[PDB]
């Protein structure tokens, strides 16, 4: 599926081919950016504090739990996606990985089934 690796500051370090397809950003364009470019407001402006709160309390809200959220593509379109966050260490500093599963089709079929009674 789509995978993203960021450093302890939310800056994208690695961006898989499938993440490019899904988000609309090539790997080169993404790598120097904050991960928040992939999400809409209010999460966007709050993501850095989500990361900071975790590094300070060590209390996970998504790590080891998973969560369905709304992500944002480059063209502006938003979409539902499941997210799993993993924690890793490299060169003494923390890095996090995000495995993403696009749930757009699921949301569509569900919504479609409901509108037909
Ligand atoms: C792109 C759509 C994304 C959205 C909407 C999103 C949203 C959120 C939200 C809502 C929180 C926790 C807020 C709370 O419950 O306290 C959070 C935590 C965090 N996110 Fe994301 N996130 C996104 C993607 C990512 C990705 C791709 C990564 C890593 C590659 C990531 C790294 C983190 C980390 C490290 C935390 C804190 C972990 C924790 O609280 O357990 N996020 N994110």
């Amino acid at each position: 599926d789509a995978m993203i690796v960021i450093d302890g500051h939310g800056i994208i370090q690695l961006f898989s081919t499938a993440a490019e397809r899904l988000f609309g950003w090539s790997e080169l364009e993404a790598i120097g950016q904050n991960v928040n470019i992939l999400m809409p407001e209010p999460d966007r402006s709050r993501h850095d504090s989500y990361i900071s709160r975790y590094r300070t309390t060590s209390d996970p809200h998504i790590i080891g739990i998973g969560r369905i959220v709304t992500g944002k593509r480059r063209d502006g379109t938003t979409f539902p996606m499941h997210l799993s966050i993993g924690e890793m260490q490299s060169g003494g500093e923390p890095y996090f990985t995000g495995f993403v599963r696009d749930l757009t089709e699921h949301q569509q079929t569900q919504a479609r089934l409901q509108e037909l009674q």
